[PDB]
């Protein structure tokens, strides 16, 4: 599950995304 996957990647890319800043 988890999956997590699908989550985890998410956040990675929002976090990634937001401070990207």
């Amino acid at each position: 599950s988890g999956s997590l996957s699908t989550f985890f990647r998410l956040f990675n890319r929002s976090f990634t995304q937001a401070l990207g800043k």
